[PDB]
RNA sequence: GGCCGCCGCCACCGGGGUGGUCCCCGGGCCGGACGAUCCGGCGCGCCCCGAGUGGGGCGCGGGGUUCAAUUCCCCGCGGCGGCCGCCA
RNA sequence: GGCCGCCGCCACCGGGGUGGUCCCCGGGCCGGACUAGAUCCGGCGCGCCCCGAGUGGGGCGCGGGGUUCAAUUCCCCGCGGCGGCCGC
């Protein structure tokens, strides 16, 4: 069958370069799978603005939604907050598909290193920021807790990822009258006991008094909530 | 004014994305909210190419396009070889009722071969050629197809013209939906008024057998007739194709 | 490219009407008498008279019906919508 | 990251309800009835204590404290399990 892979980790980390070998290796065990993330969309137009930004994000879920009708979805973005990655999990739900998020790690040093080496598009002041109001995967939700941790600095080993997530996706994603009866006879009695202050040994008689009346019950056939409820008050007003 | 859609065509290597970035930059200097959009950003997107994949391509491309049209400037950066192609492109901009210009970038087999063979040849030079030479230059069949402009990307091009061009342009009224405009229609009195003196017209030639110079003078009478009342305010149509009558009778 | 539905082929533009040599409504422009207003008009082609660069005549894809076709009928070309085919 | 919360601590499991000594629903298992069946009847956990020392019976308790005539329920603290919204 087949599923949503989710990555997660900061600008420069290498998502965009993990999911194309990912993908690559992917097509090689014999899968259909498309590379989604918001970055299409958003460096379709020329230039920056706030603006743009709902509908750079409510495009990228439609994609992402109608091709995980099809085809196995690498979502290639930061997600750097664990409602993103939820929003991207429901996804997955609604269609019944398995989702994984794979968590790309790197020390904030390589990180500047390779934001410098790309012309500081992104001011590197924000990148440290980032990195510390980052949302550790899986530190508040069991659902957020990553299927697999890369890290970046070190060679990654594409077949085994591949292999292992092959295997996940053969797994299964799961994700009146009679209470109306104790309900209500229940009320009766507290009503019972208040109106009469009654004592500790006869507020015991009615609590049986009224398991024998509801065992009995439950043996008739044919039961009407409100006749039975009558029978039971007066039972109590003659006992 | 309003946004639009632009609608590249032209063969592999031409330069439609290179095209499709500066152009997208000036009209983005010129204050417009412009995006750029292909089957490209789709395609690409799988690791490998399989034919299946391009009805998924198509449909998902459409869609961007057909949303963003709503709301920005698209510029879209594909072959668009086919009219019955750049048609599918207009009936969007039809959709929204907005105005659209086929933009047809060319340049000689010549450069188009150097520049494939630059890019490692990953379409056969043989398909160069033959989508080269089956190529039907738009507007040769469809007045719809004409292109807005025609460039040489061989030659300089200067994009703040086209910029120009542009704007001027999508300041225009579409030639869509001006064919529904079923209004500035007379009241149900002024039509009768109008329909029957143009029946008792025909009765008064026929009964007369009036040649071809005698009948226009009862044409000019009609004119001059029905001119006359529309400038009155109460008007009860039986009077008046009485007095219509009457007019002709002492003619 | 094919099938079906509908519309255009009256001529400044849009819409509408119509067996009257077109007409109506809104928009545009030109000319004229008087400058608003009022009155006349508007494309293309062929011919003719004129001699000055104007006036007039015939025609508007072909054919039919008819005194008369923009209108009705058959065919031709084109537009729009729907559905199929095409789509390195 | 912030604000908030749900679930269990009634006792085969899971879900639900409930100031009445617990109950409802679905599943499971054990014993009996049953010319493999199904249905019908009865029942189910841990701890300490007692008669018997019989694969038997009975008693009391269910993390701690509080409100109570009565707590599975409600408040507070404790242990274990899980989530929502927002941060965009
Ligand atoms: N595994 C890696 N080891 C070392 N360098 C890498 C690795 N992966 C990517 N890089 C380099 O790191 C830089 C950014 O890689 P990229 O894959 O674009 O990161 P990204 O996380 O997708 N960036 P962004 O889209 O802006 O969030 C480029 O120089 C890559 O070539
Ligand atoms: N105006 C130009 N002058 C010189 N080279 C150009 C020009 N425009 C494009 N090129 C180059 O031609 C090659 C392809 O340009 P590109 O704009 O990608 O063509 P394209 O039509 O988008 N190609 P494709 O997407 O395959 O249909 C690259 O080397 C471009 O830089
Ligand atoms: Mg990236
Ligand atoms: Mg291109």
């Amino acid at each position: 069958h087949h599923m949503l892979i989710i990555l997660t980790g900061l600008p420069g980390v290498g998502k965009s370069t993990f999911s194309k070998n990912l993908a690559k290796i992917l097509s090689k065990n014999n899968i259909d799978v498309i590379v989604l993330g918001s970055d299409l969309i958003r460096e379709s137009f020329p230039v920056w603005k706030e603006k743009y930004e709902e509908f750079i994000k409510k495009s990228t879920y439609r994609l992402i939604d109608s091709a995980l009708k099809n085809y196995w979805v690498i979502v290639d973005d930061t997600n750097y907050y664990n409602s993103m990655r939820r929003d991207l999990i429901n996804i997955a739900k609604k269609y019944n598909k398995n989702y994984a998020i794979i968590y790309l790690k790197a020390s904030l040093d390589v990180l500047i290193r390779r934001n410098i080496e790309r012309g500081e598009k992104i001011p590197n002041e924000v990148i440290k920021k980032m990195y510390e109001k980052f949302d550790e995967p899986g530190k508040k939700y069991k659902w957020d807790e990553p299927f697999l941790i890369i890290d970046t600095t070190k060679d990654i080993d594409f077949n085994e990822i591949a292999k292992k997530l092959i295997e996940k996706s053969k797994e299964i994603p799961k994700f009146n009258i009679s209470d109306k009866i104790d309900k209500e006879t229940r009320k009766i009695v507290s009503e019972y006991i208040k109106s009469k202050k009654l004592d500790k040994d006869k507020i015991k008689e009615v609590v049986e008094l009224r398991k024998e009346f509801l065992k009995k019950i439950k043996k008739m056939e044919e039961v009407d909530a409100d006749r039975v409820l009558k029978e039971f008050k007066d039972l109590l007003n003659s006992y």
